[PDB]
């Protein structure tokens, strides 16, 4: 992944006029979503399907029970995310250079944070266990399909929904600060 | 992929004059296009051949039958797309250091907009099915197929085609605003 | 892993006047463990569930016994630490271009190398065996693997404790200078 | 590997003032040992566990044999060994800006280089051969194994060494030089 | 199967008196059971568990539900079945050489034939399907297993179900013959 | 097979008096028919599951492919018809020791030969190809099947073909000769 | 087997004058015994140690449990129980043509029915279990195996044990009469 | 193979007066051909189809092409031819006890054994060659398969038509003698 | 194997004048040896290189280790044994139709009978154990092998061992009657 890219525009968008809210913000973002997606995260999710097996004789099967497992990745999920909620500060380059924008750009971003962290909850929830039930098919019946590095999972998925739950009480202080 | 040169070329590339809807398209080109796929979209398509199964003992028929599905990936159609996009945007550095040319470059752009939009339609659609049938030699009658991460091609599948029916519409917001 | 961006961080990071026990601290991370850590260790974990391998004919044991015996890679935790302890010094961006400070910096540095060191030695030991036994589902009573690269991990994991004791050390002499 | 903070690392460590035998002496380490550590001999070691073979059936007695037949890989012997060597070379960044540590830092060197030269003829040798005998539980009784890529690592250890003995000799010269 | 011991004592136990409906039976069970038992029934029950297969990959599986679908084979319950039927009839050497022992050779080859009748219905009834349903351990859950030459042994099922009625018939005209 | 039973039934079966007809067709009997599939058509079946294949993947369908091209094999079929031709001369032994019986016996073979002959001409027809099109549960729509030694049993096939009709004839000259 | 010499053995053994129990053990042994096992039992324990697996994947494991799970098969021993029956029976032929003899057959016979009949409860048992543990080298530790037939053989071995049963009723009933 | 019964017929078939040159054909066709067929021919031709490979990767190409090297195997010819050979001399049985006879008889097993020896003339040849071209469907092409045993089968090409030619003479030769 | 050529030779070869310990040995010769390897040995004896395995993965070590732990194999050893003693019992047919006899006859017998338990001892000794030791080419150093069936082999092997000590003792006792 390209990440220089984002760093060289999130240095040319973090210019403008903040608040301390907003600055505390920026730093949890920058440090702890940034740095950890872009060093660790994705060595993890790299053997996923390849040491994802299931317990039958049929062709097809491991891919329609892996598909149904895991409909979409938690570290391009987490990507996604990141871009998205740097957005708004993303359109003060469009904006300045060429406070009612300010507001604007506080009230989306509240909205996106509890979106996204939303979306977590129901995607995923709190855990990823070790055994998956599927009567997708090809499959016969129903069969039963084991998952690779569980435990590091959820004590991903734990700690992206702590850091995200820091950000959104930050998001709410600063927007009950403007009133 | 080397995509600081395109990053370099594209930086000396924006330095000519645009409209307010010209800056809007150039903002969602850089977000919602480039750093998706130059981050996002390159290890999806990276095992679509080697987990890519068909049910028979024919050798050859996994070649034809996957050529047959896939004639063309789509993360290179996008490739391809956002090189040819910012074409005219790139002439200028040929035509300017060496208003008729604003008007031949944003008739051009939303030619071509248009273009690759219906393309993309004729050549894909809007899913991806999870199961394929096959009829080419040297596979014996019809065969049946199944395919690697469909419910996440199809989610790339929409938000491209929703990314680039923003970009024509802004395109044609700017082509009528010329008159 | 995007090593450069931490740097850069770093660089603009350590413009904060510190003391000789600060800067003999801040060389020890600098050549002990970053440049170890992002040149040396991330090919010793490259095959680490490629070549584990037990003693049995059951699909999906091989998964629930690789979980059971490392549930944290060592590398990843020791990548997660390089990132908190300089935590702090990252603090400093915020803080200053925006001796209480420098103080609570010192005391929170503290209490993270002390708990990353118990941590240490709660979660791993002081050597990796050539044997493991497990006794975990789906697996039949118990059952034996056999683990790769044991000897250059117990070389690494002696290396990266001395480290951290140094490190240690002196925080505690900083700690007691300021009284 | 990020060899690119070490070559920023040692373009500011070069400052110092030193003698002609010093800077011969870092000629020699700067182009005989980083250019070919950090170019050529990444790829000879890639191989090194999946193209080893042992004759038997028994489960787990590659990795016993592997793990006894290589305690530490050479490539990343020598580059623990160039970190250290550069070592006091490093500290001149701290003590500077913040003739006794000229003599100190020479003593260190000269030391680490004679630690090193005779550590490296204890661990390996002169040759590497093809064949190895191995009689470590599970194999049971003694059984053989075959080496991958033996002469170009007879030849690498071989060039190593007298690079080695090379800087040797300069340290001594400027040790007596000094007095 | 030594099947002329059995002629001998047949030739030699077939020289009691008997009725003209006994010699019916005789004929019967000599053509319509024995010859065919012992010429053609025995090859086709020779691969029964070795083309009996599972869609399963769990070491064990086979054999509990090969043990479980058929607990006799047909072929052998034939076999006692004939031999238990002659054994009235080879009563009557230890019984002559050393008309109440008619009697009760008619009525106890009477109750014999009707019990074996019976428990062929119960044990497998009329058809031989081509699938089986199988949830024995070590099975994980309900698993689907395929038979081996199942039109040919509905065929013989329903041919030995016609020889016994036509025998039993005979049989209770005699016994009403006697009276 | 225990044909040595059919011969000493046989021998003491061909007591009755007879025709120049009749004497022809047991001669015809005794050597066309008895002496090859006693001898000869044993073997030539032999490995007909083991050496048929099909082009799949899908475990199950080889025998479902099997079990629908050779609902009963011609061995069988002709070993039945042997022994039930000889019945009608069977019955000799009982309704004699113990000019109608020899008019019904002649009607009944002449129906018995016809009936058989017609059955199979009916089951099996007057070749055997060496491909077989099947579209059975579980394969998957239309597969295709190869079949062991075609030929040779394309040859019995056509060989008794002609040995039935010839003792049909026979039957039929010896009805007429009757009136 | 060579079953017809012990048939003319046991033909010119039966000369010998016996009372009416012994010619009803006689007839006990001739029928429930001898064509039974001589005719339905030795294709029943043919496939033993082909169709038994263990859950391992250590060479030489499946012998050393199968030889620890049935040191003798039930055949063999059944097979040398019955020659050992008949055994005082044999002995008429030496000591005849060459009322304390046929006292001293009884004895012996009874002696032989009850050690044969204890033996069999000691080395068996009244079932055959379709799982087996097993803790013998090379295996390591515990593993678990699984048997071929074993409802089958628990029939057998009941059938057995109640044959077995009557003859030594009817011998102590004989050796009662002698007084 | 039931030889007994052909050796039966062949005994009671024997009692024909016949010439000197009569008992020596017969006695030719005794030692050389029936004895050799039913003792040492039959294991030979065991493992024709199990032996012969293919070099191709195509499922099914291995029964097309040994079904069209091999139409018919040697050994059944022979038996056939056997069968046939002696079918003249079989009907003394019906015609005797039940010159011209004679004569007809020697005409038909004249034209017969010169029948016979024509046909394995353009049967099969001289020779059995160890390498065979095939190009039948639905093998690609032409491909090269290899047989089994061919120097023992060639060989006993030789020695069969040997004996035949023998035969042949002394048939002409009585043939003359009758004139 | 054909045993009843060899009892009807031993049925015409016991019509000589004999003793009593003669008698007594001859009917230990028919029941405990004739009988058991005649009926109960053939099958044990039958898997006895194909269940013979060895832990390495050289070519030929298999086939060499198993001809240099079994030379001979019991069965054989045992019928050519049984076949040598009756030999001087089966020239009594020479020698009569056609007391100094008698003598020569006991006297090569007993010399027969010492030879052949002593060669016994000295080829085999009095267990089989379950594991193997080799050492030969193309075997690399020395390597394990398993036993098929050793605990039935011991009981085999100590049976025969006290039936020919018994016999041998018979030999001596009747050596000393003649004086
Ligand atoms: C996360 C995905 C699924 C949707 C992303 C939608 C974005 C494309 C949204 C989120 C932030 C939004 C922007 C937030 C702020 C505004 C400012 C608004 O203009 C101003 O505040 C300045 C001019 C004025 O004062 O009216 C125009 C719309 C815009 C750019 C919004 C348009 C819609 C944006 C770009
Ligand atoms: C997407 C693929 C399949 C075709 C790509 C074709 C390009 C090579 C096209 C698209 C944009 C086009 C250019 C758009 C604008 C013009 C300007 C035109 O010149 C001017 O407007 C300036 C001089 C003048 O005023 O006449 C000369 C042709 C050119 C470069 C066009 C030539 C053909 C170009 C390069
Ligand atoms: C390692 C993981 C598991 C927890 C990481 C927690 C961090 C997010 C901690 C460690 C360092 C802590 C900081 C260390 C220093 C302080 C300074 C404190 O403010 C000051 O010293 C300046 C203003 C003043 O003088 O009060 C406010 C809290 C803060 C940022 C601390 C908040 C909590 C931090 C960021
Ligand atoms: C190779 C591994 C196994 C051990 C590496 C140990 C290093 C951490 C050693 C080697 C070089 C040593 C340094 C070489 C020079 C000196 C200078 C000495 O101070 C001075 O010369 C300046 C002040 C004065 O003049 O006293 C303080 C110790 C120090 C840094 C040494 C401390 C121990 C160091 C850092
Ligand atoms: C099929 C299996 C499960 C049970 C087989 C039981 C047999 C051992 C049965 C069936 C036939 C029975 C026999 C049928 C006839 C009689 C005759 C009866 O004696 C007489 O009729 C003659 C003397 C008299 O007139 O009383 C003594 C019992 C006996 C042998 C019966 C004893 C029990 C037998 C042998
Ligand atoms: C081939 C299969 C499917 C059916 C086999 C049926 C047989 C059991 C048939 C064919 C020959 C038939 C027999 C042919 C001749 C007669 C003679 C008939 O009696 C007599 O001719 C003698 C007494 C008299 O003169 O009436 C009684 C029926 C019976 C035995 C027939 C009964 C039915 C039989 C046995
Ligand atoms: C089952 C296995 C383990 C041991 C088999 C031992 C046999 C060899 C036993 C069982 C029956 C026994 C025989 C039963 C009867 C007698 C009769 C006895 O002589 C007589 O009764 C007749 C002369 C006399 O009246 O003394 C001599 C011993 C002998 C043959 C016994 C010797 C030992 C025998 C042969
Ligand atoms: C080898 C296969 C392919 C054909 C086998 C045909 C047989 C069935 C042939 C060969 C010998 C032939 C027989 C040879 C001798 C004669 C004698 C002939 O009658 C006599 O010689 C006696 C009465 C008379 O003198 O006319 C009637 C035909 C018959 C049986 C022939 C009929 C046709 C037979 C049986
Ligand atoms: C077991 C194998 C390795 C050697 C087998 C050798 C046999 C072929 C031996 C054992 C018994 C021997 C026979 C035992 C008895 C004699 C009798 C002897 O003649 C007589 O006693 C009758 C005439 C006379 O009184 O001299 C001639 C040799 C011969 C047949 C012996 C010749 C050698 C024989 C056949």
């Amino acid at each position: 992944g390209e990440w220089t890219i984002l760093e060289r525009l999130l240095e040319a968008a973090v210019q403008q006029h903040s608040t301390m809210i907003g600055r505390i913000l920026l730093t949890v973002v920058v440090i702890f979503r940034i740095l950890i997606v872009a060093i660790v995260g994705e060595t993890v999710y790299d053997d996923e399907q390849t040491m994802f097996v299931c317990n039958t004789l049929q062709p097809g099967c491991n891919q329609a029970c892996y598909d149904r497992a895991f409909p979409i990745s938690h570290i391009r999920y987490w990507v996604f995310q990141i871009i998205m909620v740097c957005t708004p500060s993303l359109c003060f380059i469009t904006y300045s250079v060429h406070s009612r924008f300010y507001i604007i750009q506080v009230v989306f971003r509240n909205a996106l944070e509890i979106g996204f962290l939303v979306g977590q909850y129901f995607l995923y929830g709190f855990s990823v266990p070790g055994l998956y039930e599927c009567n997708r098919y090809p499959c016969i019946k129903e069969v039963e399909c084991y998952v690779s590095r569980p435990t590091e999972k959820t004590v991903f998925l734990v700690f992206m929904f702590a850091v995200s739950g820091i950000c959104v009480v930050l998001n709410l202080a600063e927007l009950n600060h403007l009133g």
